[PDB]
């Protein structure tokens, strides 16, 4: 556990010790393998909300309203400040490097024999980004550079990046156009959105954390909105710390208490489901956008059956990942909302932190025997099932066969 309280801002952790995967049945090889992950862990997007507490925190220190532990607040958030603009708003952190130098790693030590195969072939790798700069060509280039430093003959297959935003942007192109609508018109989704926001318990685990470093008179003169967002601002810059990992300790917990924090993420958690998770029963509007991105893990495994490709590596956020889980009913995602009952941590297993940590990532391993092409699903590096209705190569076995996926996805008849 890189956090308990961080939901999609929890740094990445694989799942899985690749030494404990199921062996490939006698006789397979693996040929080719692809990949879609989201950046790693990055700074804050936004400043603001850094020096809206700030400014709060240097007046109570001159009305002289400040507990014990605030005193080192102003220092603290000083320090933790300048770390992220050091870093660069929405950048990837070392630790966000770390995280895909290791996915890199442990893909080179698990098909080892794939990536003979494609040094042998002089097959191309591909590399495929949601945006041209940024976290998301920072994310594929610690990646890529990883694979060619352990493997230097490698280095010459990799191809230049290119840029795909239907496939790796769909919430923001074209594809995303009914979605996007639906947020902002839809009276039920916004209806259910007003209610999280209005759930009882936010103004108690927001003064629970002004607290920590203000003395209880300050807070109450404090304007009750004040009060909401100074405490969603210092529960978010505390839920991103351990992003910054590398660059430093600043010990945020002292100031946002362990309920509050859980609190604030079960907030998250629901509003995030209901805006890119699985939704309501019976709707796919927050994720048939992503049909693109599973109709091209599917084309680029029959592709590799015709020898062109060696692997597929692609980059992109959240919030395509998120609705890629919800219509492939991964683990996690599997169960949508009633809407006469709503989305709450004990009735539903959706949580931002294990569906879309940073550097969340789903991966196929492609593996033949003669004509047989089998398929291993990795979904944050854990070995996992598909859906219930895909029948495995064998009882028990997490290998699929490439055309009884294309069958219970609908793409073939059989």
């Amino acid at each position: 556990e890189t956090a308990q309280y961080s939901t999609s801002k929890t740094p990445y952790s694989p799942q899985q010790d690749i030494r404990t995967y199921q062996p490939p049945p006698p006789g397979f090889t693996a040929v080719f393998t692809e990949l879609v992950s989201r950046h790693g862990s990055r700074t804050p997007t936004k400043i603001d909300g850094a020096d809206l507490l700030l400014q709060l925190w240097a007046k109570a220190r001159d009305e002289s309203e400040l507990t014990s532990a605030g005193q080192d607040f102003g220092p603290t958030m000083e320090s933790y400040r300048a770390a992220i603009q050091k870093v660069g708003l929405g950048q990837e952190t070392g630790r966000g490097r770390q995280e895909l130098q290791g996915m890199a790693d442990r893909m080179q030590r698990r098909l080892p024999e794939l990536f003979e195969k494609i040094k042998k072939d002089a097959t191309p790798i591909a590399v495929v980004l949601s945006q041209q700069t940024g976290r998301i060509a920072d994310t594929a280039k610690f990646f890529t550079a990883r694979l060619g430093a352990t493997d230097p003959a490698l280095a010459p297959l990799i191809q230049q990046p290119v840029v795909d935003q239907d496939l790796l942007y769909f919430h923001k192109t074209e594809r995303g156009k009914a979605y996007r609508d639906y947020l902002e018109n839809d009276q039920r989704y916004q209806e259910t959105v007003k209610r999280i926001k209005n759930r009882d318990g936010t103004r108690e685990a927001a003064t629970d954390i002004l607290k920590t470093i203000f003395t209880p008179a300050f807070v109450e003169r404090m304007e009750p909105s004040a009060v909401t967002k100074a405490a969603q601002a210092l529960y978010d810059l505390d839920a991103i710390a351990p992003d910054l990992s590398v660059e430093g300790n600043w010990h945020l917990d002292r100031f946002v208490p362990r309920h509050a924090a859980a609190w604030f993420a079960s907030i998250d958690d629901a509003k995030s489901f209901y805006k890119k998770g699985p939704g309501f029963e019976g709707s796919d509007i927050t994720f048939a956008m992503a049909s693109i991105l599973l109709d091209d893990f599917f084309k680029q495994a029959e592709a590799a059956r015709a020898g062109k490709l060696g692997a597929d590596l692609r980059f992109t956020h959240a919030e395509e990942i998120i609705p890629l889980a919800a219509l492939m009913q991964l683990p996690g995602s599997e169960k949508q909302a009633d809407p006469d009952e709503d989305y709450t941590y004990a009735n539903n297993p959706w949580r931002g932190a294990s569906v879309s940590p940073m550097a969340a990532n789903l991966q196929w391993d492609i593996y033949r025997n003669g004509t047989t092409y089998l398929v291993r699903m990795l979904y944050q590096e854990k070995e996992i099932p598909f859906k219930p209705d895909c029948t495995p190569f064998t009882p028990g076995s997490h290998y699929y066969r490439l055309d009884e996926l294309s069958r219970c996805f609908g793409r073939t008849a059989r």
